[PDB]
């Protein structure tokens, strides 16, 4: 028979958080998945979550498939631009679509991230049942704030804005929680499908993303045990990626770059609010691995979880964002926060608080890796992945092999034993895959779905990278890089630390080669 999928994306969850990828956070459901799966240490996303979303559901750049930049962050500029539409286009079919013709029942609850309006939502998308998150971001429990014009611009682009199939929502439930709701009503969906067809059930968490957000019962579970700081647990989960073998013993770090104090420079107040943001953290990323596992723990039971090819993933890096320190979010963010919410140290986690546990809690998680969310270096861009599926042959490993988000449709297609349709689509053209069919390499076949001469790249808020191989070159501008294209080995050099660009010059005008095709095949305008 051919296979369910259960596709699970985590939001700003970092690389080294979950406990079989080297963190202290309780994940027993997804370490179970884990250990007897297959764990990817060098797959990549975009640098954010809506371009990662519509390459996910493609198999093609974000350039093309609506979201060339975030929509929140749409210039007059880029208006007209094919690929910036700032939502999942008519360019693409997305991988619902063509399982549900196909006879696959197509389930999704989470957030979205790809339209806010009817023709943009899941159930236009290919999903028959849905309950989703339009937006980026919302208040965890759905406390609102007054929306008018001095609104925060940020919080005025991410409210609690639901939809069930095409029903917009004028409520929510008593006690609704994103992460429980989410797995409520994926499980409802699983528990109310045909058992004699597949399913494809997508479940995109809005946690760990700000606001940090927790049932306190959770966060309890955590007091005091960030009370050493992000350097600390940098440390120590550096130490536990090589005890796992995730990252190898000679790694060189990238240092921690911060423009907000160190911890040792810390009041004790200071302190003790910054890591209960991390307790917070910590508990939503526990309290969503708890969700997980009631979906898991159902199909298991069902009879169904063997032949469930289940995939996880974040959809970026860890986020180090600062939201204070971009007017473009504002006016007068934290000021509005201390007129409207509590953030004092004992409410730190509830409905009515704000927080963001910022850059060095950030690069703790990304470490070996530079920076971190919505960089191209590879703190931004390499997420941790998982692939649970007995059929395969590499299965209780851990794989260093490329690999993108751009080759999960591809590959899902193939175990459906459904063809990507080419060029058109329900009488309109269409954009094909850019990533390849796991599929030989999960089987075995051969060692990885890539290799030495495979061409990405990414580019997003003026940052550039483009690979071949493992070579690496990065573009930063200023005032977080130096404005001109840099130069990895990323075999030597995980940590992106020594520029090559003088001593390989033609490395570097090769790859400068590849990144203008790049910016022709997939339309980037910066
Ligand atoms: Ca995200």
């Amino acid at each position: 028979k051919r296979p369910n999928f259960l596709v699970i994306v985590a939001d700003d969850l970092g690389f080294s958080d979950i406990g079989t990828f080297g963190g202290e956070i309780a994940t027993p459901n997804l370490d179970a998945l884990a250990i007897a799966g297959l764990r990817l240490t060098d797959f990549h996303t975009a640098s954010a979550a809506s371009p990662t979303r519509s390459m996910l559901l493609t198999g093609t750049d974000h350039h093309i498939a609506g979201i060339g930049t975030m929509a929140e962050a749409l210039t007059p500029e880029l208006e007209g631009k094919p690929g910036y539409e700032g939502h999942l286009n008519e360019r693409v079919v997305a991988l619902p679509e063509l399982l549900r013709e196909a006879g696959y029942q197509t389930l999704m609850a989470g957030k979205w991230h790809l339209g806010l309006k009817p023709e943009q939502t899941p159930h236009a998308r290919g999903f028959e049942r849905s309950f989703a998150l339009l937006p980026g971001a919302a208040n965890h429990y759905g406390f609102e704030p007054p929306y008018d014009e001095s609104t925060p611009r940020i919080l005025k682009g991410t409210p609690a804005l639901y939809v069930e199939d095409e029903r917009y929502l004028d409520t929510l439930p008593e006690g609704f929680y994103s992460s429980d709701a989410f797995g409520d009503k994926l499980l409802q969906y699983l528990k109310e499908r045909d058992q004699s067809r597949p399913f494809f059930a997508y479940l995109p968490f809005s946690a760990p993303h700000w606001p940090l957000q927790a049932p306190r019962e959770i966060v309890e579970k955590y007091r005091g045990r960030y009370d050493a700081g992000p350097e600390a647990l940098r440390q120590e989960r550096l130490a536990r990626l090589k005890e796992l073998g995730l990252v190898e013993a000679d790694v060189e770090a990238h240092p921690v770059l911060a423009l907000t104090r160190e911890w040792e420079a810390l009041e004790d107040e200071e302190r003790a609010k910054s890591a209960r943001a991390m307790e917070v953290y910590a508990a939503m990323v526990e309290r969503m691995d708890w969700n997980i596992g009631r979906v898991v723990d159902y199909l298991r039971r069902q009879g169904e979880l063997d032949n469930t090819f289940v995939l996880f993933m974040s959809d970026n890096g860890a986020e180090g964002a600062l939201l204070e320190a971009f007017p473009k979010f504002g006016p007068d963010l934290l000021d509005f926060l201390d007129r409207h919410y509590d953030n004092s140290l004992e409410n730190i986690g509830r409905a009515n608080s704000y927080v963001w546990y910022g850059p060095r809690w950030a690069q703790a998680a990304t470490a070996p890796s530079r920076l971190y969310k919505a960089f191209t270096t590879q703190g931004g861009i390499r997420v941790p992945a998982l692939v649970r599926y007995p059929r395969l042959s590499r299965q209780g490993a851990i794989s260093h092999a490329f690999a993108t988000v751009m080759d999960v449709t591809p590959t899902l297609l193939d175990l459906a034993g459904v063809r990507h349709p080419g060029k058109r689509w329900r009488g309109r053209e269409i954009a094909e895959p850019r990533g390849r069919s796991w599929l030989g390499w999960l089987s075995g076949e051969t060692e990885a779905a890539h290799d030495e001469n495979t061409v990405t790249g990414w580019g997003l808020f003026g940052m550039r990278a483009i690979r071949q191989g493992d070579w690496k070159a990065v573009y930063l501008p200023a005032p977080v890089g130096p404005a001109t294209w840099q130069l990895y080995d990323l075999a030597r050099d995980p940590g992106e630390i020594h520029d090559l660009a003088d001593s390989q010059p033609g490395k570097l005008a090769e790859l400068i080669e590849h990144w203008k095709r790049y910016v022709s095949d997939t339309g980037v305008v910066e």
